[PDB]
């Protein structure tokens, strides 16, 4: 198979990284083109979302092609995937874990604020802006994302439940906390970043991964965790809470002591203006 | 407002019954036109369903108009709504409750067999084929219906749950029993038909309707129920089961002793051929 004419007309395709590297002809700038074979639903959704959202720590869509396959043009992230930073028990310096996690929270906070649930948060979907270890991170892959509204339960709650089944009335209790699944994923991510190993795995253990996760009983190795602060460990503890309604929200996390770090936040504000310099159009005074 | 030209071109609109009576010009036959103001989703869904399904105890769609409002052309049911047969504590003869409920089960069985969940079963949506008390019933109003497939949970179960949240794994236990909400509604319907009064109501009671339903503790009045058989009461007991996974399915109901009644079933097979006579095109022998 070859690339669609319409694509080749604006872009020069290059290496693979499914995601390949491409060059926009008009600008000679680098771009990342994600190829998705033909699904429509998950692709329609992702596009609709990418177009509506705009936030520093959220990947932006530049172009899109509906051909024999789906082609999604995105801004290229020099840093690559966060996954390559933690694979094989690589341990990230805490100060940078914080810097990253802060951005992740801002992003997921943003999504939730806008009624979006990512649902597939993992190191593979966190992109770094540069080869520097101090950089911007951006969230990506909204193919599994969910959008909210009307819920139909609301619609049913408006009517008399004479003929309504018990399980549905019961569901009222927990309705509206689906977003908490993202906060779980973050907790699991932050755990990996901080310690270099996953909190729930089948490595040297006789309990099923399912049991570990539902019981919330993660694998805790003091030797490794001794290098990490108490504040950092505490936040993870409050994200890996089994009870969704008790689990921390992004807001509660952003307020947690471990995140009250001006040096880190400053460094973040600086990384922004840096990237925004090129885009800076003169302002009225 | 007036009716759309395209509608007036095939139909002569008449009384109201939102549902109005109409006459198809080509045949001078009577039809029922349901008007729905402009929602699309619930209407698109209902149409898609009505077109795919075909079953004696399921209302059939004859035509559809997408105008300033939505117009849905359906076959007219001389008998009207089952609701008008039970309002004000009217009590239906048991033999006819059975005859009706059997058809309702066949219909809901059919829906479930075809991955459809009605979700709004009630006397108002059960139509009688004639002014006779021995007649065909047909189910209608699929505006709140749900369709099944892929569930995405399956999609998630295929992957490693390293970053997956506990509440989702827990949901696995009960996933796939949404259809049971229809069986609840039937139980509630059959209760009304049999006794002339609703099993869960705020009439003379200090417990909230919600509590009644979730506890499954229905209002049982022996005086009224003394006129009804034990088999009939037993089936209702097995449909008004709080635990969805324990609740009776349509199949379990169709197998219940109270439904093992050849006189009733015969009378049903007879009502069919009767209605199918007019449609009967000569067969090869
Ligand atoms: N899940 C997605 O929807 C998605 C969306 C966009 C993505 N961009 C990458 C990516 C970016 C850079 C990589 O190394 C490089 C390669 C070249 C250069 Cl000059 C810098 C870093 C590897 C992967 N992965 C992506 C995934
Ligand atoms: N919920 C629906 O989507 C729906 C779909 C179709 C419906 N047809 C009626 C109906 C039928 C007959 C009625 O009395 C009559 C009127 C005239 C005659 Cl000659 C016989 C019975 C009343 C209501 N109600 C309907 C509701």
């Amino acid at each position: 198979s070859v690339y669609p004419k319409a694509l080749r007309d604006e872009y020069i395709m290059s290496k693979t990284l499914e995601v390949k590297l491409a060059f926009e002809r008009k600008t000679c700038k680098k771009v990342a083109i994600k190829i998705i074979s033909k699904p429509a639903l998950n692709v329609e959704t992702e596009i609709e979302i990418l177009k509506k959202l705009n936030h520093p720590c959220i990947i932006k869509i530049k172009n899109f092609f509906d051909a024999e396959d789906y082609y999604i043009v995105l801004e290229l992230m020099e840093g690559g995937e966060l996954f390559d930073k933690v694979v094989g028990n690589k341990r990230l310096k805490e100060a940078t874990c914080k810097l990253y996690f802060y951005q992740m929270l801002l992003a997921v906070q943003y999504l939730h604020e806008n009624g979006i649930i990512h649902r597939d948060l993992k190191p593979e979907n966190v992109l770094l802006s540069s080869q520097e270890e101090d950089c911007l991170i951006k969230i990506t892959d909204f193919g599994h994302s969910k959008i909210l509204g009307e819920t139909s339960l609301m619609r049913t709650l408006c009517g008399t439940p004479t003929y309504l089944a018990p399980e549905v009335l019961v569901s009222v209790g927990t309705a509206g906390y689906n977003r908490a699944v993202d906060c779980w994923s973050l907790g699991v991510i932050l755990f990996i970043c901080l310690s270099g190993y996953p909190p729930f795995s089948e490595h040297r253990t006789q309990v099923s991964l399912k049991d570990q996760i539902t019981s919330g009983k993660y694998n805790f190795i003091p030797e490794v965790w001794a290098e990490v602060s108490e504040k950092a460990l505490d936040l993870v503890k409050k994200l890996l809470v089994v009870d969704p309604k008790a689990r921390f929200t992004t807001e509660e996390a952003l307020r947690h002591p471990w995140l009250q770090d001006e040096d880190m936040k400053r460094k973040f504000q600086d990384l922004l203006s840096e990237e925004n310099e090129s885009t800076a159009l003169p302002q009225v005074l």
